[PDB]
RNA sequence: GGUAAUCGCUCUCCUCCGGCGAUUUUAGUACCUGAGAAAUCAGAUCUACUAAAACAAGGCUUUAUGCCGAAA
DNA sequence: CGCCACGTCGCCGGAGGAGAGCGATTAC
DNA sequence: ACGTGGCG
């Protein structure tokens, strides 16, 4: 779903953010190790920079300067895109990114690739040719104005440039096993490493067939026996279907002719006229629909020209090299290949094959169904005995079921869509509890249709008659969305640190937000533009004149034409179209400021929104007090298996919701009889008192900073938290204080219905 | 009805390799305001432009085409 | 202290498997 | 969906 695509665009993020910084870092140790030294004072003109050394001789400094800032934008290696794209070939004609970027800023001052100006593309999604051009240009002159650079320099900053793995290997390497890519952590015997020579081929789908086997190519030898016995097995010609020699006639003939007109040939091999036609495909379109060997006409007239005999190669030789060349599409992979099958091939074979492949994609569409096993058992009695492909098929009955494991006794049928396995997941749990308690009278609808008809038919005098759960359950899991990105920067006034969110002017819903602001007189108060006091008034002189029912400023630059600038006599003021302002103080927060070199929890960039785990209710029975001790997902140092709360940033929200003082922790409860009551999870069940009416209901995090807060949510449906007035469901929320009631009380209930009462529980430093 | 195989055309899922951004902190310049004939200085450090670093809090040993870390 | 309105990340480009659906069919 | 100040 949804989820599965974010975490994936965050991993392949994260990856080429982390390959960034080891580039970075590989460039420094070379930097370091070559007899130079990193310098403290960096440039800022890169441009520029790279203007001169083109021409003139540069500082170890500049030189430094101007390769950090390449190896960021290196370019891309092989709409408003493919427009910018044709754009950065018109002007590459002549010249080279940079200069097109120094003209860029010369007549505009800008470089990233949003340039809406009809309207031009420009833009800075450039090739990675130019890219490699410029520095080499820039080398040379450097070179040759007699620099201290040295050859092996060049080569070894060249090959740090170019790192880009392949997608056929993906991440880890021959000692950071992980099961991700190539080099996997599982082990043999003798306990060396297990390596790949693909990620893919894994993923190959079984034979439809035998179970056990991966399926065949469908550009082979055999497969396309198969595939011309079958359509010639079918056709029916004067009444009279096609003999065994007939048949090893035809097929001998077919494949020995260059061009396919069946009708000529089928009236030569049976030497009598044609009255009338079944069996023939021809498209009411008008394509006459033939399954003759293609692959083996092309492949013919290419390698006879360097005169290499097919009918020379073996079938088993064809048919792994028809593989290969399916699935590897690169040169390194396929040369590899071609290494670990012990047959000797030619160069020249390779790099025919390798083009051919690159030539006429299309006829590798895909995999055939069957497996080479199945395929050679079934071509022979295919030739010698005249039968239909489908009757031939249940001559042997090789499909009669896959029930020895179900009648031997999740994953069994997990194995044969991320969310429908959670669905059936919970659909089969629920089964299970009403069979052992009382009761046994689409892709993924077939599968879990015949996986329950299968099922219910391995047991014994049953007579069950199956004819044609939204993942409620509970959170258990560590290490979700620990909170909502978005960093945040924050200022001091009057001694009350504010969160600052900047208001985008040229957006329409925020340029209404910016209207409600300035008309309630909610934002000169601020001191936020209030460091520019003629700047401001010039929101108002536009505004009201221009106010409508529109964006001010888009009617300011269609009518006047100018842009909004900043307050000057030159006129020199830059543009404003962003305008920052307060948003509140801050309470709940984490303090990352430190990742900036700033003081420990200085508070000067914060991150907001976090989110919650647990929260575990205290009672004392000196006087049956409250502690709605909660936890967020932040205080657990988990991955996978270690749900650990650790034993600080647990005593301080002791602290803070008033169970222990400054000196007693968490072995300072016996004295006091405190121990935990429950353990409430997100999506629970607990009971409350309000008034004397016992309203049972969904816990669901705690909120604010008040003592004693907890949302709850309707028992019945989360999904109608309180509907107050005529015809609107406000998301109202149940924010109330437990500082005075009097009891408290879960329900663990399982599918079936039933309520379990809980007690004491035993602690939660899990692992 | 159901099953297998093919051909052509239209949608979805998983995994991998990259690019351009966006948001922040620090620094420079412009824009403002005082001194000054101006330059320049100090201070504001609001609005942009340019560099570097951070980019789920955090963890590893494999010190590198390094690794994990937002879904059963 | 109790209410209730605010506000939260986007776009591209290359692959490769694996699922379906709709038309033609050949049939069990 | 759901945190999380401000303003009576």
């Amino acid at each position: 779903t949804s989820n599965n695509k974010v975490r994936r665009t965050l991993r392949e993020g994260r990856r080429t953010k982390r390959r960034q910084k080891t580039r970075i870092e590989d460039f420094k140790q070379l930097w370091e190790t070559s007899g130079y030294i990193i310098p403290h004072k960096l440039h800022l003109n890169i441009i520029e920079l790279r203007n001169k050394g083109l021409t003139e001789l540069l500082s170890l400094d500049e030189l430094y300067c101007v390769l950090l800032s390449m190896l960021k934008h290196r370019g891309i290696s092989y709409n408003a895109y493919k427009k910018g794209l044709a754009f950065n070939e018109k002007q590459l004609k002549e010249k080279m990114p940079c200069e097109i970027q120094l003209e860029r800023m010369k007549k505009y001052g800008k470089y990233h690739g949003e340039f809406i100006i009809e309207k031009e593309y420009q833009s800075n999604v450039f090739t990675t040719k130019a890219y490699k051009k410029e520095l080499e240009k820039i080398f040379e002159t450097q070179r040759c104005n007699g620099n201290k650079i040295n050859t092996k320099f060049i080569k070894k900053y060249m090959e740090i440039y170019e790192r880009k793995r392949e997608y056929y290997i993906g991440p880890g390497n021959e000692k950071s096993r992980t099961d991700y890519g190539i080099y996997t952590t599982r082990t043999d015997e003798e306990g060396n490493f297990i390596d790949e020579k693909n990620i893919f081929g894994k993923l190959i789908g079984k034979c439809s067939v035998y179970p056990e086997e991966y399926r065949a190519s469908s550009a082979s030898y055999t497969a396309q026996e198969f595939n011309l016995l079958n359509d010639l097995n079918n056709l029916k010609i004067n009444n009279e279907k096609l003999t065994e020699f007939q048949k090893k006639e035809i097929v001998e003939i077919i494949k020995d002719a260059s061009s396919v007109n069946m009708r000529k040939i089928i009236k030569k091999v049976i030497d009598e006229d044609i009255e009338q036609y079944s069996g023939a495909r021809i498209d009411k379109k008008g394509k006459e629909i033939y399954h003759t060997f293609e692959i083996y006409r092309k492949l013919k007239k290419e390698l006879k020209t360097i005169n290499v005999d097919i009918d020379s190669f073996t079938r088993e030789e064809l048919d792994k090299t028809m593989d290969i060349l399916t699935l590897n599409t690169e040169r390194e992979s396929i040369v590899k290949a071609f290494d670990e099958q012990k047959f000797v091939y030619e160069e020249n074979l390779i790099k025919k094959l390798i083009e051919f492949r690159k030539n006429n994609q299309r006829l590798f569409s895909g995999w055939h169904s069957f497996s080479y096993k199945a395929m050679l058992q079934l071509i022979p009695v295919m030739y010698k005995e005249p039968k239909e492909q489908m009757q031939l098929l249940t001559e042997m009955n090789v499909f009669k079921s896959k029930k020895e494991k179900y009648v031997n006794y999740e994953n069994e049928v997990v194995k044969e869509n991320p969310v429908v396995v959670k669905s059936i997941r919970t659909t089969v749990k629920i089964l299970n509890a009403l069979i052992k308690k009382y009761g046994y009278p689409r892709y993924a609808s077939r599968v879990v249709l015949n996986e329950m008809q299968s099922f219910f038919e391995s047991r014994k005098y049953c007579n069950t008659k199956v004819k044609v759960k939204y993942n409620y359950k509970i959170d258990k899991k560590c290490n979700r969305g620990l909170c909502n990105q978005t960093i945040y920067g924050t200022r001091e006034k009057d001694g009350k640190i504010h969160k600052i969110s900047s208001y985008n002017i040229y957006d329409d819903k925020e340029c209404n937000s910016l209207k409600k602001m300035i008309n309630s007189g909610k934002g000169s108060d601020l001191l936020m533009y209030n460091n520019d006091p003629k700047t401001y008034r010039d929101m108002l002189k536009i505004l009201e004149t221009y106010s409508s029912e529109k964006n001010p400023f888009v009617a300011y630059n269609k009518e006047t034409g100018d842009y909004f600038r900043k307050y000057s006599k030159n006129h020199n003021g830059p543009k404003v179209e962003k305008v920052k302002y307060y948003s509140g103080q801050i309470n709940s927060c984490i303090d990352i400021s430190h990742k900036y070199g700033h003081a420990k929890n200085s508070k000067k960039v914060v991150l907001v929104s976090l989110n919650p785990y647990r929260t575990d209710v205290y009672y004392d029975n000196d006087t049956g007090k409250y502690y709605l001790v909660g936890v967020k997902y932040n205080h657990i140092k988990c991955v996978g298996n270690k749900y650990v709360i650790d034993s600080e940033t647990y005593n301080e929200l002791l602290r803070k919701e008033g169970v222990l003082n400054s000196d007693e922790n968490l072995e300072d409860l016996n004295s006091k009889n405190i121990t935990y009551k429950f353990s409430l999870y997100k999506n629970d069940i607990i009971q409350y008192e309000k008034g004397g009416e016992y309203y049972t209901e969904r816990f669901l995090s705690r909120i604010k900073e008040q003592k004693n807060l907890i949302e709850t949510k309707p028992i019945n449906k989360p999904n109608f938290q309180r509907k107050n007035k005529k015809g609107e469901w406000e998301n109202t929320r149940n924010q109330i204080a437990l500082a005075k009631t009097k009891y408290v009380g879960k329900l663990v209930t399982d599918v079936l219905g039933n309520c379990y009462i809980v007690n004491m529980e035993k602690f939660s430093l899990v692992v």
